């Protein structure tokens, strides 16, 4: 549980350090960032919550507001990414950004899995 726990709390945080090396879209875009930057640190708050706290079991709530909030983030990177990728192409940062959100995908999989498996009896 605490293992399993801190392997995903571990590569939430290395994927933030990469969306920072990667910044400078534009300056009018501050509700844009800010707005990645509150879904990320929402989910690594309640996460880290309740591994702190260690409580028996948790709450049906908690289960299903991973499945739905991840989901929403996932949908809201896309939308940003096609858009970036628009206005900025060819140049070295624009591959290396498109080769990190592979990397994501993938990620995202496996973290779906566990969770459908946690949720379901």
């Amino acid at each position: 549980l605490a293992a399993a726990l801190a392997e995903i709390y571990k590569g939430l945080a290395e994927y933030q350090a990469r969306l920072k090396s990667l910044e400078g879209i534009s300056p009018e875009l501050g509700p844009a960032l800010d707005a990645l930057r509150l879904d990320m640190a929402d989910f690594a708050t309640t996460m880290a919550q309740a591994m702190e706290e260690g409580l028996d079991s948790l709450p049906q709530s908690f289960l299903l507001k991973a499945l739905e909030q991840i989901r929403k983030i996932q949908a809201d990177a896309a939308a940003l990414r096609e858009k970036l990728a628009a206005t900025y192409k060819g140049n070295d940062r624009a591959a290396a950004a498109v080769e990190i959100a592979a990397q994501l995908e993938a990620f995202l999989e496996k973290a779906y899995q566990i969770l459908r498996h946690l949720a379901a009896a």
